[PDB]
């Protein structure tokens, strides 16, 4: 039955939710019994490039708090050369663990989660940040709402959500790269699998994503608007791919009852 101090205040640990090579996430309670999540980052063995990234991720996290409620709260933090403590809002489950459990997704729930992903990602772009690594894990369900937990500035994994322009690049990265990944999450939330999930050979997967000839399948669904959103986000030419601002005005989000 452990405890910990963050900027004077004392928090009592209930359980661990996260495991990181150097980081851990703890479900904690404050003096008044309120629930929070504390991220403990161990800095004992990190280089300057890595530190500066964590410093930057934290600065942005703090700056974009005011801009949107679709971004995870950062109530307080304690930084030292040895460690980082971050008091942040608690969530029910991350979106990846929810998609692996929830078999059939409700169409209203899918649309509501999608609007949330768009508002959060759109906010970061306004500030010039491109996640470049969007995945379900990056989103937390809080109060039946989806919140973005990280910006991709600070450091098994999958290539399912990788845009074709990242692979052909081998800075060539733009806001549109996040549109492709968001499209892959939505395609998963729609057809229960990522667009290239079926390809086992990892090398062959990378080739498929970058291959114009390969045709991504869009099976006929009752939500005609949703089908259009997917076909527009998963366009290989980033110049031809739809933008976040345009997506906001799309019938799929704006229209009610389709
Ligand atoms: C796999 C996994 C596990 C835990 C989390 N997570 N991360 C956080 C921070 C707010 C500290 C970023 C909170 C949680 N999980 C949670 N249930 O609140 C996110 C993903």
């Amino acid at each position: 039955f452990q405890s910990m101090s963050v900027k004077g205040r004392i928090y009592s640990i209930l359980k661990q939710i996260g495991s990181g090579g150097s980081s851990k996430v703890f479900q904690v309670l404050n003096e008044k019994k309120q629930i929070y999540a504390i991220k403990y980052v161990n800095l004992e063995e990190a280089d300057n490039q890595t530190l500066d990234s964590y410093r930057n991720e934290i600065a942005y996290l703090n700056k974009l708090q005011q801009h949107s409620d679709k971004i995870i709260r950062l109530y307080d933090y304690e930084i030292t050369d040895q460690y980082i403590y971050m008091v942040m809002e608690c969530g029910n489950i991350d979106l990846n663990s929810w998609l692996k459990k929830k078999k059939s997704i409700d169409p209203w729930e899918r649309k509501s989660y999608w609007k949330n992903m768009l508002e959060a990602v759109h906010t970061i772009h306004q500030h010039g940040i491109v996640h470049s690594d969007l995945k379900p894990a990056n989103f937390l369900i809080v109060d039946g709402m989806l919140k973005l937990i990280d910006f991709g500035i600070a450091n098994v994994g999958t290539v399912n959500y990788m845009p074709p322009e990242a692979i052909k690049d081998m800075s060539k990265i733009s806001p549109k790269s996040d549109v492709w990944s968001l499209g892959c999450i939505l395609y998963y939330m729609t057809y229960g699998k990522t667009p290239f999930q079926q390809i086992i050979n990892q090398i062959s997967k990378l080739h498929a994503i970058i291959d114009p000839n390969h045709e991504i399948e869009f099976p006929d669904i009752p939500e005609k608007d949703l089908q259009d959103v997917l076909k527009c986000c998963l366009k290989r030419d980033p110049k031809q791919r739809i933008s976040i601002p345009e997506l906001l005005a799309h019938p799929y989000v704006q229209i009610q009852t389709h």
